[PDB]
């Protein structure tokens, strides 16, 4: 009984009214049902929703943040759309509006009077206070940040502030008696228009609102030129140049619901129908995005032009963006705590084995490196977007996904280069050469060739990895044209695939026999080493790995049980011409050349990450002073934990600073094509956040 009715939570009485009208028009055109619940605040609606007593509520970014925390854990499911039909946007601008006449700039606001939309709201609080922080002389956490704002502005109106504790922040508010400084429309200086009115009336000298307000409340183009914008470059510009004069670019308000049983489908269904039937100029009888004369923004932003569905993988953190998300958090931290986080590198480990090795490295980094972890690589990418993690080394296939999500390459894993050979002094500056993706089979299976590989059993490092997937499948796909990847081979072990699929049939999970097909080291057949093992133990007939994998795991080079006796001569490669050669002849018998694995991070961490890694590798690197004695980064004994064990050093990119330039035009084209057959939820999430 999920769609019976969607229960919208209102925060005020006039809002309740509108919610009721909407209820009847939905019952007058025979659309999905909607019922209304009352409360007196966002927080209450947030609680109402988590306690199964309501289904949805529209919130500003600031409360999207609160709603995603601990008890509640709600998620955005639908964003508001603004702009025009020709150029829609699911974001808006936080600006600072002043009157034409004064001469003061953004850095000269000390002692002036301010007008805010409400405490903890995006444009009215979070952004302006985050931006002015260097001028506040705030000492940190015991002392609330409000207190410091109270001394900076001689007087303000900050709806919802504790007027008993911060009287200065309620001074200019126009509410009557108990409605003075109330977080509701009872306070006339509340929200975007309220804060703007506070400016027009001359009560305050500056207003912190959004870019559209001045245009929504002032019809006469003439009255608009009496106002200007404060730009962060300490200049003033017309209110129409907000694209070039804003404090921040922020995500649009969004409808939230619970993560578990939210009734997302029901919510989305109601909205879409509501939007079609009552959107901008659809029916005079009702305006979903319109509000009564003396009222503003009831249930939704007036003049919003529709909704855009938010992808499933997105949670509150991802929605807000790394900048804004971590900016909120920093408002509750001291400048020393913030600068310390800025100085440290948080690594993401994929799996307990990687976390273990990571912890060991951390305990020896003199405070420069710490750890975090997830069970998949994609989940680790998400933590880097949320700022909970900063870096990790990825196969080229994941560098694609990471790039489409806005991350960038910093350094690459350099491997024992072609015999220019000798422990290279300038390894860090030696251009990368990529590696060789090959197809490996047992020497005895004499009939097996590239032309007859289809239909047999296959072993892959993991889905979406270069040598293990993108290259093999890409070649096959280029022939048939089928998107049915699970029919290319009878059975396989392709970690990260659907467990009940054939692509998981040969996988064997951990020693206990659990985690079958999981994309991390617990699956014994995972990665370069795991896919080889899959072949050597006779599970599959061909393994898609790199040439050095076979070398590093035969002739006693790996003294583990399954591999102790394997010999290099018991294996051969399948060449694209139908022939077969020994592993030692991979330069003339490979499927393609793959880009070196690379370390990725957010743009704001590149410099710091780089100096740390360079330092760390000089200590624990290949010729690391303290390598054998204490710790070696590039060693883990064929498990390839955190980095490939054959990494000589982490080297510079020489200008290839974007994933497109680093991966190359051909390889990117290749993956893009493969992606038409299916995309990951993460890839879907990032397409949405980049729009
Ligand atoms: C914030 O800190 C500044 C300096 O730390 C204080 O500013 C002073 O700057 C003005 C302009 O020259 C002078 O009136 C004072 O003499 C300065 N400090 C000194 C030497 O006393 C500012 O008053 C502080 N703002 C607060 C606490 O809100
Ligand atoms: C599969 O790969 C081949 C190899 O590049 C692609 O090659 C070309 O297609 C064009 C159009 O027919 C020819 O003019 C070129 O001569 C071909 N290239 C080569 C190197 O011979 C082919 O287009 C690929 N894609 C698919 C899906 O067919
Ligand atoms: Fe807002
Ligand atoms: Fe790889």
């Amino acid at each position: 009984g999920r769609r019976r009715s969607v229960q919208w939570c209102t925060v005020s009485n006039p809002e309740a009214t509108k919610c009721f009208q909407w209820q009847r028009n939905m019952r007058r055109v025979r659309g999905p049902p909607v019922s209304c619940v009352k409360r007196d605040s966002p927080t209450q609606c947030i609680q109402a929703i988590a306690e199964n007593r309501a289904d949805a509520v529209t919130l500003d970014g600031g409360f999207i943040y609160e709603a995603g925390l601990a008890p509640y854990k709600l998620r955005p499911v639908a964003a508001e759309v603004y702009g025009t039909e020709r150029q829609p946007r699911t974001h808006y601008y936080a600006v600072a509006v002043v009157k034409k006449g004064g001469s003061f700039q953004l850095n000269e606001l000390q002692g002036l009077k301010s007008c805010h939309t409400g405490l903890r709201r995006t444009a009215g609080w979070n952004v302006p206070i985050g931006t002015l922080r260097p001028f506040l002389n705030w000492t940190g956490p015991p002392e609330p940040i409000e207190a410091a704002v109270a001394r900076f502005f001689s007087a303000s109106c900050v709806p919802g502030a504790d007027k008993g504790q911060f009287p200065n922040l309620c001074r200019l508010c126009a509410g009557t008696g108990e409605n003075k400084c109330a977080f509701s429309s009872q306070e006339p200086y509340f929200s975007y228009s309220g804060a703007f009115k506070c400016l027009r009336d001359g009560a305050g000298d500056v207003a912190f609102i959004r870019e559209s307000t001045v245009f929504e409340d002032l019809s006469d183009e003439a009255e608009r030129d009496e106002y200007e914008l404060l730009c962060p470059d300490n200049t003033r510009k017309p209110v129409d140049k907000f694209k070039d004069c804003h404090l921040a670019r922020v995500p649009s308000h969004a409808v939230v619901a619970r993560s578990v049983n939210g009734k997302e489908d029901a919510i989305w269904n109601l909205l879409r129908q509501a939007q079609e039937k009552f959107g901008k100029d659809k029916s005079p009888a009702f305006q979903l995005f319109g509000s009564p004369s003396g009222q503003k923004d009831l249930l939704f932003k007036d003049s919003a032009i529709g909704f855009s569905r938010v992808p499933p993988r997105i949670d509150s953190g991802l929605y807000l963006g790394s900048g804004y998300f971590t900016a909120i958090q920093n408002l509750r931290k001291s400048e020393e705590e913030v600068a310390a986080r800025r100085a440290r590198v948080v690594w993401c480990a994929v799996g307990e084995q990687e976390l273990r090795k990571c912890n060991q490295w951390s305990g020896l980094s003199e405070g420069s490196v710490t750890c975090s972890s997830a069970s998949t690589t994609e989940d680790c990418i998400a933590l880097v977007l949320k700022g909970e993690a900063d870096a990790m080394s990825l196969d080229g296939g994941y560098v694609y996904t990471a790039g489409k999500c806005g991350l960038v390459p910093v350094l690459a894993e350099n491997y024992k280069s072609q015999q220019s050979s000798d422990p290279d002094p300038n390894c860090v500056d030696r251009p990368v050469e990529g590696y060789l993706a090959v197809a490996v089979v047992r020497r005895s299976d004499t009939s097996l060739t590239w032309n007859s590989v289809k239909g047999k059993k296959s072993c892959h490092t993991a889905v979406d990895r270069t040598a293990g997937w993108n290259i093999p499948m890409g070649l096959l796909f280029n022939q048939t044209g089928s998107c049915k990847f699970d029919e290319y081979f009878s059975q396989s072990c392709a970690p990260g695939r659907d467990p009940r699929s054939n692509l998981c049939a040969l996988c064997i999970g951990d020693e206990q026999g659990e985690n079958k097909c999981v994309p991390n080291s617990n699956e014994r057949y995972y990665g370069y080493t795991g896919a080889f093992r899959c072949l050597a133990e006779n599970a599959g007939d061909v393994a898609f790995v790199k040439d050095v994998t076979v070398l590093q795991n035969t002739d006693g080079n790996n003294n583990e049980a399954w591999a102790k006796d394997l010999k290099l001569a018991d294996f051969a490669l399948l060449c694209l011409d139908g022939k077969r050669k020994p592993v030692t002849e991979a330069r003339s018998c490979h499927l393609a050349m793959a880009p070196n694995h690379a370390v990725v991070s957010r743009m704001d961490k590149v410099e710091r990450l780089k100096q740390v890694l360079l330092h760390q590798q000089a200590k624990f690197g290949r010729n690391g002073s303290d390598c054998p004695d204490k710790f070696c980064l590039f060693q883990s004994e064929t498990k390839n934990l955190l980095f490939n064990d054959n990494t000589e050093c982490l080297a510079r990119l020489h200008g290839k600073t974007t994933y497109e330039k680093y991966l190359g035009p051909q390889y990117v084209a290749g993956i893009t094509n493969l992606k038409k057959c299916s995309t990951s939820p993460l890839l879907e999430a990032c397409e949405f956040l980049r729009k």
